[PDB]
């Protein structure tokens, strides 16, 4: 049954700048900020909203070499976006379910809170590399790299 992991980070960026890159402008940015993992991102169906499907192609050394994710929620007024891994990536490493929801809120003009909810499951005992204590660390690293990209 699906379990949850929650964490958060405060970033020294304006909410609207972080929202744009997180929710809309990430196609060219992901490979630039994660050049040690992500080669490119392809938008393959949809126009950026719910149902949009993305392929992340990873570096040649990486197995699986890609991950397919779908935007499963998108709310512009509450600044929430959710992405579910639907093929490859963690699903090829022992997970049966993996979704990441980001919600932004303004702390001050140049401080933005990002709440991160990870939902996941696995049918058997799993390796550390797919524990959400570990997967969340990768996600927080990406968020802090966006902050740096924007600064
Ligand atoms: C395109 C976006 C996020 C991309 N996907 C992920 N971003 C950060 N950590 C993850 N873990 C699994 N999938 C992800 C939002 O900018
Ligand atoms: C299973 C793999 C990567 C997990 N996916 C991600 N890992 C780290 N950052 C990301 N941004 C978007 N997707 C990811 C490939 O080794």
């Amino acid at each position: 049954m699906v379990k949850e992991f929650n964490t958060q980070t405060e970033l020294s960026v304006r909410l609207e700048a972080l929202w744009a890159v997180l929710s809309k402008d990430f196609i060219t940015v992901v490979p630039k900020v994660l050049p040690h993992i992500v080669k490119d991102v392809q938008l393959i169906e949809g126009d950026g909203g719910v149902g949009t499907i993305l392929i992340f192609n990873f570096l040649p050394e990486v197995s699986p070499s890609y991950q397919r994710e779908e935007i499963t929620e998108f709310d512009e007024s509450s600044h929430e976006i959710g992405l579910q891994v639907i093929e490859g990536g963690y699903l090829s490493q022992g997970l049966s379910y993996y979704k990441t929801t980001f919600k932004l809120s303004e702390i001050e003009e140049d401080k933005t809170l990002v709440n991160v909810k990870i939902s996941y499951d696995h049918d058997s005992d799993i390796e550390e590399k797919v524990t959400p204590t570990k997967t969340s660390q990768s996600t927080l690293m990406y968020l802090r790299r966006l902050e740096r990209y924007l600064s």
